């Protein structure tokens, strides 16, 4: 007789970065879920979708139903298949695989299949101001145990701009495309070939420059290129791949079938990138990675800032329950967040270690989220420009 | 600190088929999983396979790790991908299911997402003699509750003459056959209407273009699904199927290797997927077509003969009830030692399955009961198929 009684939004920024935590209460005493519904940029319009919407949608309702629960509340509203959408649906669906482990005494992973392997390994970024801070970052991290870094420029000259300037954030991406091989020679000379590199184009450059990019870095071994496309530029993953033999990675900005499935049908990337939240939660990201394993694609889910402990936890249930688990991307969570977040997952030298705890392992303090309100506003750096003023896809 | 303590395989015949269930103890008083690896034509080698090679593998493992078991058992003998390989490791996966879901307290559909139906649909053989014995069956089985029968010819046209002796088999003339089939089809749509749903098995019975143009010339009788149009070693001739007929395909009871599924499942040319849950490795395997085939719209169809355990049955319906894109569960009623040797069986109730809700797979099995019913062995007649001339055929 196990119904839904009460579906909450909770907006807290531990880290300094907003977030979206669901959840759902239910009609067993002491019994709810948590999710993760953290899309930062649109904080508040996730609440409201949450709490104007899915909150009636739920209540009454068998909370074991997860996969009707997900293909009905997908539909709900006629229109679906975005960011803002998926991760209202996430939140709920997240919430739902935590009850249902908390009812079965047993971690998501468990449900899942079982673990798939003795820990989680892990990448990190290494952002310096310049060349010589990003090296030493890398130091740095492989001291502490990281055996896989993503390595950046530092935060041939960039061309001159018109006599006046639309505000943006300025950016040269043929200054950055012809520099990034000299960065990876320089890396490779002085680190050695052990140490597994990850960079990133983050969609900054022409198709056909990316395709250039990744040829002239197949010398240097990496472990993936990141987004040498827009999603919106999927159509010239075909061309990269008949030139390229650089692992390529995609989809962190996914929120469509259409767009990592003709992708993963034909084989185009090595590493699938999505955002569990903004592709939907626990539900599809398993059909994802199971799609992506028959392909033998592997999971690289993205693991940024702006993701939740629960989050992160999710991630890294799936990542424990993969055969076709590539790498986990980690961003280090202060304090305050695993205060506030009790059952953080352990980290330690280069490795991610769930606790064996029932459903994601996971708490929220409320009395103590609510000490860090949520800051909203708009990112500057979203608003990226060409050397000429031209609006760039950042 | 849970461990395999013991694997065992029942062979057990109740229904008069040779079935094979794996038992798998642990060091939890009370707590043991049962799988199906019933490859019936086979059994004693399944068997062979899973008692000194399977057994072995297992003892003294964390039977929680599912997968894991599943990844490295499946390349434990370096070569795979086949019914005998497929049927040990989906005795050995199903258990392990079950063992999880006793764990969970759960059934093993609310493990993998809980329900998304409220009854199984069915379908039943309607298998006749001659063409008003069909018929008959045909309005019987809707007088039980079946809203989906299959319906094949009385087991016309006059078969060819055969050569002026003959080698023994069973003989069958392929283009009798599918010049006959657009007939009885025309009969029993005037008959019984449009409601009623069919299916018809070409049971990989024809050349491909004979079977092309049968499911061409079946269109305008809207099948629920024309299953088996090629062999598994003819899966190359589906793309020109595709580019001319619109009735819906099913494939695949035969299929044993990701190869022959992925490319009809990649190209969506097939509308249903038939595999015996079994025979490609058990529920692990199984739900991951299923997602497969869910993200390019094909429907679950698993395959459900005699040849098939109680275990395997309820495997199918945990499966048919956590899937979105379930089709139909194809169903061949059981006898009463079936049902006394394997108490929790589903209930059938006017062409609909309700799985009982008790954690697991929900299934037990009598080991004392089914010690009286031994395996036959032996060799299927019906499997030497020859066409007119005396050729072997594809059964
Ligand atoms: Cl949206
Ligand atoms: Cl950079
Ligand atoms: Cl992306
Ligand atoms: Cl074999
Ligand atoms: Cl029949
Ligand atoms: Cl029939
Ligand atoms: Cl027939």
């Amino acid at each position: 007789n196990l119904k839904i009684t009460n579906v909450k939004t909770i907006l807290t920024a531990p880290g300094g970065i907003d977030l979206a935590v669901v959840k759902i209460e239910t009609n067993e005493p002491g019994l709810y879920g948590l999710g993760c519904a953290t899309f930062t940029q649109r904080i508040f319009a996730v609440k409201s979708a949450i709490d104007e919407y899915m909150a009636p949608f739920l209540v009454g309702k068998d909370p074991t139903r997860i996969e009707d629960i997900w293909q009905s509340g997908v539909v709900s509203g006629y229109w679906r298949n975005g960011p803002i959408m998926n991760n209202a649906l996430s939140g709920v669906d997240m919430a739902l695989w935590d009850i249902k482990g908390k009812l079965a005494g047993m971690p998501v992973y468990d449900l899942l299949g079982g673990k798939c392997r003795d820990g989680i390994p892990l990448y990190c970024h290494t952002d310096g101001g310049d060349e010589v801070e990003v090296e030493d970052n890398i130091r740095a991290r492989m001291e502490e145990g990281y055996q896989y870094v993503r390595c950046q420029m530092g935060m041939i000259q960039p061309k001159r701009s018109p006599r006046s300037k639309t505000p943006g954030i300025y950016f040269d991406p043929d200054a950055y495309a012809k520099s990034v091989p000299r960065l990876f020679d320089h890396l490779r000379n002085k680190l050695g070939f052990g140490i597994e590199f990850i960079h990133d184009v983050h969609e900054r450059v022409t198709p056909v420059t990316a395709i250039n990019l990744a040829k002239t870095l197949e010398q240097y071994q990496l472990f993936y290129l990141e987004d040498p496309v827009a999603p919106e530029n999927i159509d010239w993953l075909k061309m990269l791949r008949q030139q390229s033999s650089t692992p390529i990675s995609m989809g962190e900005l996914f929120v469509n079938v259409n767009e990592w499935k003709p992708l993963i049908d034909n084989r185009l990337i090595d590493y699938i990138r999505c955002h569990v939240s903004t592709i939907g939660g626990i539900t599809p990201a398993r059909k994802l990675a199971v799609y992506s394993e028959l392909n033998g694609v592997r999971t690289a889910w993205h693991g940024p800032g702006d993701i939740s402990p629960v989050g992160v936890c999710a991630n890294m249930h799936l990542d424990l329950s993969s055969p076709n688990f590539g790498i986990q991307e980690y961003t280090p969570m202060n304090d305050a967040l695993r205060d506030v977040f009790p059952g953080c997952p352990e980290i330690d030298h280069g490795y991610a270690y769930l606790n064996d705890k029932p459903g994601l392992g996971i708490d929220i303090d409320e009395a103590k989220a609510a000490k860090y309100p949520c800051e909203g506003g708009i990112p500057s750096w979203t608003m990226a420009r060409t050397p000429d003023g031209t609006a760039s896809r950042p």
